[PDB]
């Protein structure tokens, strides 16, 4: 590959806590500490739609493109769903009795997971009236991040300030396993490597480290050091051999996913970094990050997302 980073679109706003790419429209969703959410076309740089959802922080937001929805979770305990074409608020319910940190959407089935400061993950089913179909209990501190395994989304991972990642199966009440990270300040984020050649997950911590894990053996594969403040997230790029992380040190870091050495450090000048998204199909190798003072959409270069794409 050849890293060739271009700034596609950056704009200033209140602190961006959640961020996501639409899979077929050139849109990015940002969810703000102010309770506002913005939908931007980053190619034309024109706001498609925006909503003052609540007065509390909105920490989580995802597209559900197959329903033309966004789904968001906020510190006022509520999950809300809006149709992004009409602005219709579809549903609005109390989901947890404490802050909602993270929302994940199943790739094919009508399932949403929410992770919360109430120590739980909850599974909601939108084809069943958004009923609470399962609550996953076992964590001992705030659940900061939930992520389905894209290679087997009957399973998902929860990253928790109790220093563990728990991996669960839908329909079963205890973890398939609990991975102890040695990241003593807790886990802020968890992501799966999406390709079938490595059974890998990655965790980010306030302890300044990022760790790569074999989820079949539970062994630490590598520890990535160099962020100088809390690491907010770390993710595998879906098609490029890299890892991308962001930190309260104000930087994004791009790491070689084979050597585990840092390749690039970028401070985009928006202060602390909080959240990350990568384009679902690697379109123009777009990534986006949200920060204290706004967001940025970057293109990482021209390497193809599909073998023999040209």
């Amino acid at each position: 590959m050849k890293l060739d980073i271009k700034k596609t679109f950056s704009n200033r706003s209140d602190r961006v806590k959640g961020i996501d790419f639409h899979p077929t429209e050139p849109w990015v969703l940002t969810t703000l500490y102010s309770g506002r959410v913005e939908l931007w076309n980053y190619e034309t740089q024109v706001e498609v739609r925006s909503i003052q959802v609540t007065e509390t922080p909105v920490r989580a937001g995802k597209f559900i493109a197959r329903k033309n929805w966004i789904i968001v979770g906020s510190d006022d305990f509520r999950i809300r769903v809006f149709n992004y074409n009409t602005g219709e608020k579809v549903v609005d319910f109390e989901a947890h009795p404490d802050y909602i940190r993270s929302i994940a959407v199943h790739p094919t089935k009508p399932y949403v997971l929410s992770g919360s400061d109430d120590l739980t993950v909850k599974l909601w089913n939108w084809e069943n009236n958004w009923a609470l179909e399962q609550t996953f209990e076992g964590h001992e501190h705030f659940v900061m991040c939930v992520a389905f395994n894209p290679k087997d989304p009957s399973t998902f991972a929860s990253g928790c300030l109790d220093r563990t990642v728990k991996v669960w199966s839908l329909g079963q009440s205890t973890p398939n396993f609990t991975l102890t990270t040695g990241q003593e300040r807790g886990v802020n984020y968890v992501d799966y490597y999406p390709l079938p050649d490595k059974p890998y997950m990655i965790t980010a911590s306030d302890d300044l480290t990022i760790k790569i894990w074999d989820y079949q053996t539970k062994s630490c594969v590598a520890t990535l050091e160099g962020h100088m403040s809390n690491v907010s997230f770390a993710v595998f790029h879906p098609t490029l051999p890299i890892i991308i992380s962001g930190s309260e040190d104000g930087t994004l870091k791009i790491w070689n996913s084979s050597t585990y050495k840092v390749e690039k450090t970028l401070n985009v000048g928006l202060e602390r970094s909080w959240c990350i998204a990568t384009h679902p199909t690697g379109r123009k190798n777009y990534i986006a990050s949200g920060f204290d003072n706004g967001f940025t959409v970057l293109s990482l270069g021209n390497d193809e997302h599909h073998h023999h794409h040209h």
